[PDB]
C-alpha cells in the first residue's frame, strides 16, 4: 500500500498544512532577533507575581495549542480517526507539537526565546518558580535548533509527534499505525531527497518530550495547590482540561 507518488503527495500536504497552521511566519520570528527585553524589561517580569506570571504562560500555551488542533484537523487522515482517538492524540501530543514548534522562536547565538513581543532569556520567567521546567525548555529548543530543521523538515516531524499508535487509550490502534507509518515513509522519504538522513540519530528520544510534559503537568500541581482559585478563575478552559470540553467543540468546527 501507498506508492512512491502518493509518498510525496503526503509530503506536500503535511507541509502545507504545518504552513497554513503557523502562529507566527519563521521570517516574522527571525527578522525580530536583534529586539530583545532591556535590563528594565527583564526585572519587570521578574518582579511579576507567581499567579500573574503562570496566567501569562497559560494564555500564551492556549493560543500555541490552538494551532496545533488547527494543524491536526488539517492533517491527512486525522478526521478520519474516530473523535475518541481525536481526542486522546490531542491531550498526549498537543503540548508535545508546541514544544518542538519553540525551536522558531528560539536564538541559539544568545540564549533568548520571542515572548510578548520581544527576545529575552530564561531569566524572564524567574516569577514561575519553576527554574528546572523553564531550564529544561531552553535545553530543548537548544538541542533543536542545532539540527537547523527546515520548515518542511518540522511539519514532518510535528506530524509524527501527534501521530503516535503507542498512546494508551486509542479504541482503533490499527488505524492510527497505518497513518503514523504513512507519515513515517513521508519524513523518511523526505530526509533521503534532501540528504538529511544524518538527521535522524539526532533527533531527541521520544521520552525527552514526555518528560517536558509530565514536569509541566507536575509544575502546574503545585501551583494550582496554592493557588486554587486562580487557576479556577483566570486559566483558559482549553488548558485546564488539557492539563489540570472545549476540544470536542474545536474538533466539530
Ligand atoms: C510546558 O510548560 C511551559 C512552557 C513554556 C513556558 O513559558 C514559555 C512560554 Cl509560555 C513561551 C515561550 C516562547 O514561545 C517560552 C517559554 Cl519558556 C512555561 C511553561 C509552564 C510554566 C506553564
Amino acid at each position: 500500500m501507498a506508492s512512491l507518488t502518493e509518498i510525496e503527495h503526503l509530503v506536500q500536504s503535511v507541509c502545507k498544512s504545518y504552513r497554513e497552521t503557523c502562529q507566527l511566519r519563521l521570517e516574522d520570528l527571525l527578522r525580530q532577533r536583534s529586539n530583545i527585553f532591556s535590563r528594565e524589561e527583564v526585572t519587570g517580569y521578574q518582579r511579576k507575581s507567581m499567579w500573574e506570571m503562570w496566567e501569562r504562560c497559560a494564555h500564551h500555551l492556549t493560543e500555541a495549542i490552538q494551532y496545533v488542533v488547527e494543524f491536526a484537523k488539517r492533517l491527512s487522515g486525522f478526521m478520519e480517526l474516530c473523535q475518541n482517538d481525536q481526542i486522546v492524540l490531542l491531550k498526549a501530543g498537543a503540548m508535545e507539537v508546541v514544544l518542538v514548534r519553540m525551536c522558531r522562536a528560539y536564538n541559539a547565538d544568545n540564549r533568548t526565546v520571542f515572548f510578548e513581543g520581544k527576545y529575552g532569556g530564561m531569566e524572564l520567567f524567574r516569577a514561575l518558580g519553576c527554574s528546572e521546567l523553564i531550564s529544561s525548555i531552553f535545553d530543548f529548543s537548544h538541542s533543536l535548533s542545532a539540527l537547523h530543521f527546515s520548515e518542511d523538515e518540522i511539519a514532518l516531524y510535528t506530524a509524527l509527534v501527534l501521530i503516535n499508535a503507542h498512546r494508551p487509550g486509542l479504541q482503533e490502534k490499527r488505524k492510527v499505525e497505518q497513518l503514523q507509518y504513512n507519515l513515517e515513509l513521508a519524513f523518511h522519504h523526505h530526509l533521503c531527497k534532501t540528504h538529511r538522513q544524518s538527521i535522524l540519530a539526532k533527533l531527541p528520544p521520544k521520552g525527552k518530550l514526555r518528560s517536558l510534559c509530565s514536569q509541566h503537568v507536575e509544575r502546574l500541581q503545585i501551583f494550582q495547590h496554592l493557588h486554587p482559585i486562580v487557576v479556577q478563575a483566570a486559566f483558559p478552559p482549553l488548558y485546564k482540561e488539557l492539563f489540570s470540553k472545549i476540544l470536542h467543540r474545536l474538533l466539530q468546527e
